[PDB]
């Protein structure tokens, strides 16, 4: 069995309640969809056959035969189209909600209870007819929202998150020892374009990426996604040609909700882009990271499609600490700070040191009460930001699902979106995302994406640091290791020896 890092996924295993990189690395090992996605993110035909359309706005998919999930029911187009309608209900509270926002009747579902829009034509076949051209449509058909379900999920929802059945390269062991491990084995009825090549996954749920480090080295762990800061300055002497780093498509964020004292209205902006220009991004992924951050230039990341690090407005994520006083100032004549600003973050990922870093660096530019605050797990912390109880800022960052930068924008800074943690609401701002989906053409939606983020850079809903130099590490058991676009490992396709 493959012994991988991982951690406790804050919600149940269900696709469209999955909106975290934790559950999200589970889920995208038991579950086959229309498209399956490679290491470098190019999307394949996997349960369809056929997706077909002439004006962008019709898809015809066509399903292929034979395909089941682990409890002998059969993959049909009633499985996509009832899953798909399970995730755009409102009163289901489905955290993947706004994936489904392009098709046609989404509005009449976030009396009815499904999207005029989908449409199944017999057991292999529906259509689909969106609301407009959305340039990033097919691409998306790889993403878990569009996972499809067995018909026993709809009879107990609850029942199948603690113990899901799909269709894809691996089922759980029959397996989840809460805030321990989750233990996956290879699916003998699977066919499709990620066949493993190993005998199953051990996703280890680490309290401490420094023991995760530490089991690496002894060989008590296979593959190791994070190297925390503690070892940056020491893998390449410890694991050799065992180690690669690349850019990934990862960002951070500091996330201050707008309902925090002195952090709405125009009194907040000011505040948000006094604490973009308070902190030396440079400096904390030189001396911080040991280079294996890159400063944000955007709101996306680097290594996307069409990302430009020199956009107008950019200059609020330069470090200026004169700039930041004059902000902070005028923010105070609206209504006087008071209190402290504490950054929340999950100590389970290795953040203490950056965090402290910027709680420092905000404290001597602005001379206020700025403090780190940790919390042990990422699922307490992502469950506290999700009800709204979390009472600071706090950290957050985004590992893209697809390589399309509208799919870092769309998720966290629409109005309706579930992973919109801070409550930024700008309608200007939906309009421009709706107006880069509709482009004509690729290089034409890259612009208008770019064009939407000057709104962002005046706004600044959340402060972004920096984008991810990923570097993953691996014992001598194991081979054919490989990097994703996103920075997981390829794990179909690690072999053991």
């Amino acid at each position: 069995v493959v012994l991988v890092n991982g951690g406790e996924p804050p919600n149940p295993l269900i696709p469209t309640g999955t909106n975290d990189s934790n559950g999200g690395r589970i889920i995208d090992r038991l579950f086959a969809g229309l498209m399956s996605y490679d290491a470098v993110g190019k999307p394949s035909l996997e349960v369809a056959q056929s997706i077909e359309s002439a004006d962008n706005v019709n898809y015809r998919i066509t399903v292929k035969p034979g395909w089941k999930f682990t409890d002998g029911s059969p993959v049909t187009a009633h499985s996509f189209v009832d899953a798909w309608n399970y995730g755009a209900l409102s009163t289901n509270a489905q955290l993947q909600q706004h994936f489904f926002s392009p098709i046609e009747g989404f509005d009449d579902v976030a009396s009815r209870t499904t999207m005029s829009g989908l449409r199944v034509v017999n057991d292999l076949e529906f259509t689909v007819r969106l609301k407009a051209p959305t340039i990033d449509f097919t691409l998306r058909l790889g993403h878990s929202s569009f996972y499809p379900l067995p018909d026993s999920a709809f009879r107990d929802m609850a029942a199948f998150g603690r113990n899901p059945i799909g269709n894809g390269p691996y089922k759980l062991a029959d397996a989840w020892e809460h805030n321990v491990r989750i233990d996956l084995v290879p699916n003998p009825d699977y066919h499709g374009n990620r066949k493993p090549r190993n005998k199953g996954l051990r996703f280890e749920f680490y309290a401490n990426l420094d023991t995760a480090y530490a089991d690496l080295l002894s060989g008590n762990l296979d593959v190791l996604d994070t190297i925390p800061p503690s070892a940056l300055t020491v893998y390449q002497r410890d694991l050799g040609d065992h180690a690669t780093s690349g850019p990934a498509a990862i960002n951070q964020t500091l996330d201050t909700p707008l309902r925090l004292p002195h952090f709405g209205g125009e009194e907040g902006r000011l505040r948000r882009l006094a604490l973009s220009a308070a902190i030396n991004r440079p400096q904390i992924c030189q001396q911080i990271f040991a280079g294996t951050r890159s400063p944000a230039r955007d709101f996306t990341a680097r290594s996307l499609p069409g990302f430009d690090p020199n956009l107008p407005g950019n200059e609020v994520l330069d470090y200026d600490p004169q700039r930041a006083r004059r902000l902070w100032a005028q923010a105070d004549a609206i209504s006087p700070w008071s209190g402290r600003y504490a950054i929340a973050y999950n100590a389970d990922a290795g953040h203490r040191d950056w965090v402290d870093a910027v709680a420092n660096s905000i404290k001597n530019v602005l001379g206020i009460d700025a403090v780190a605050a940790p919390q042990p797990t990422f699922a307490g912390f992502r469950t506290q930001i999700t009800n709204r109880a979390i009472d600071s800022a706090f950290r957050a960052g985004w590992r893209g699902d697809y390589p399309s930068m509208i799919e870092f924008l769309a998720p966290l800074f629409t109005a309706g979106a579930g992973s919109n943690d801070v409550g930024y609401i700008n309608p200007e701002f939906d309009a421009a995302l709706a107006a880069a989906e509709a482009a004509p053409t690729l290089t034409e939606s890259h612009e208008l994406v770019n064009d939407a983020q000057r709104i962002l850079f005046h706004d600044m809903p959340v402060v972004p640091l920096w984008d991810y130099i990923s570097v993953v590490g691996w014992s001598s058991q194991v081979s054919n290791v490989t990097v994703t676009w996103n920075g997981l490992p390829d794990y179909e396709n690690i072999v053991k020896a």
